[PDB]
């Protein structure tokens, strides 16, 4: 735990949120194996999924944000505690994806309860951190809007891909829930807290994650559709298969209801429907003959330039700056 | 909420828990509605859900614990923080209802993230309650131990009934982690560090939960198979149907190996894939001739007897004594 506490290193921060992770997996080993050998073997499988990948965004968020927040002095917390509530939000995005993949899709039933585990242990991560009460206290705020925002943004979400709904509008609103506060916002939010942040400086922050959480589901979304398997670690244009009700997908069909009515038919009937790679690009450049992919294009370039504006309107170090610009451009490019 | 603060009155209390549910869930509406109508339609619901049923026994023994710890004196905390702690519990059950009805068979979806929610707002209820700082780092043993129990106690249950795992020893354990340690020992522990009570009476009521806790859910087990829809409000023999792997079945299964191959087999092959009231009979008779339910029964008295003992071994005021043994009389009678 040797590295530097006054600055943001954006490429070796997910080593240091492993660590963290490593640690409080350990120190329940004992009671789980208090309870039974299947509950050890269950949280074994959280454990790989848990440490074995992940960006660690939301975490480097929440340093970045107590960071910006904490200056060129000392907070009197304690370093490890800081890092022990950034590192909490690993649990809650494990509960996230793994309850996600059910949702998405016994195995059905340790999925659920491996989920529900992280989902307390994210919580107890946060209460046992060693934060101070005052510290604690300051988290409310961010802690509580965020963890209801993201499940909120997800009922809103299955809706859209139950009630096959178009809405531009809706799909707006999971973005800002879902992904925006979720991902980007409340996490500079909470860090912010934890340092003792002013109300301005909490403000600017909250307005970059606003503009450059929804620009990164945005790019998310063009890369589900347009990006190599390389990049997005699955199938090429998987979110077809998957029916996701994107921004793109929502203005994708409200351009080519009035462009080509066979093209929009043809899109209606295959999202979330077809399988194959032949039937999923035939969809997917129906998409792109739209003009809807440089609609989102454009979105993500306005949005992308007024988040980072909103990174000068209070004084946050230098340093800090720097790596909250380059977050966002490698988040929405 | 002008009820009696220092006696524990067992018929009205549900009724307060069912008013502290009903401030938290109004305060919500806002947030929710901010998000988007599908999501106020979700938690509607999940409303209904929480309000509209329940016998608030988790609530009743945080209070009963905290009552006990209070003694004839003055504990410095809010009285509606407390109610307020007591009743997050409720949110914990209603989660663990909602995800076990996934289990023991989108609705899918919607159910899933409803559970969350659920899981969220317990803590949120919990750390927004208005318990002092002080309190509130009390609280960690038992909420720690509380959930980290329940979850690892279901998940040592699922895989005893995917592996139709006949064990009496393991079918102990989901007991007294699943049951004893959540419905029970943990709620009184959590009451008793709230008021700030003594390692000794805590110590008297974690052992009256543990023994009172294994006994309820033992008479539980014999109710779904042997009681009446009008008493369990379910179909005769439900757990039968289910396959539910109680220690009730685990001692049948023993003995009939020593009795009646035939009739252990027909239990056997029977247990969680028969349907008709016929079939579940006729099981449910095999399992009465092995002697089995008499077993059982001899265990609820002496878990009984051995519970209702731990708490002469402390001083407890005479009303919340009182109360204890009842409580303990009807769960398990």
């Amino acid at each position: 735990s040797s590295f530097d506490a006054h600055d943001l290193d954006l490429d070796k921060f997910p080593e240091v949120v492993r660590d963290r992770l490593t640690q409080f997996l350990d120190a329940q080993e004992l009671t789980i194996a208090d309870i039974g050998a299947p509950v050890t073997d269950a949280v074994a499988h959280l454990r790989s999924f848990v440490l074995n990948g992940g960006k660690r965004i939301r975490p480097l968020y929440a340093w970045a944000g107590f960071l910006a927040a904490q200056g060129h002095k000392n907070s009197s917390e304690k370093l490890e505690s800081v890092l022990d509530a950034a590192a909490s939000l690993e649990f809650i995005q494990a509960c996230a994806l793994i309850h996600d993949d059910i949702i998405d899709s016994f195995g059905v039933s340790v999925s659920i309860l491996a989920g529900d585990m992280a989902l307390v242990w994210a919580e107890d991560m946060l209460q046992d951190s060693g934060l101070s009460a005052e510290a604690l206290a300051r988290t409310r705020d961010a802690w509580r809007g965020m963890r209801t925002e993201v499940i909120g943004g997800q009922l809103l979400d299955i809706y859209l891909e139950s009630h096959a709904n178009e809405s531009v509008e809706l799909a707006d609103s999971v973005n800002r829930f879902k992904t925006a506060a979720y991902t980007i916002a409340r996490p500079l939010h909470l860090g912010a807290s934890i340092a003792g942040g002013s109300p301005q400086l909490i403000d600017a922050l909250l307005h970059y994650g606003h503009d450059i959480g929804i620009a990164f589901q945005l790019r998310d979304d063009l890369l589900g559709v347009f990006g190599d398997p390389a990049i997005t670690g699955k199938p090429a244009g998987d979110d077809i298969r998957e029916g996701k009700r994107t921004v793109l997908l929502a203005l994708a069909l409200q351009r080519a209801d009035k462009q080509s009515p066979e093209a929009a038919t043809a899109i209606r009937a295959g999202v979330g429907k077809v399988t194959s790679p032949e039937d999923i690009a035939v969809i997917t450049e129906h998409i792109r003959a739209t003009g809807a992919e440089e609609e989102v294009e454009q979105r993500i370039s306005q949005l992308t330039e007024s988040g980072l504006a909103h990174l000068d309107d209070v004084d946050i170090p230098d340093e800090v700056r720097a790596q909250l610009r380059a977050l966002a451009i490698r988040s929405t490019e």
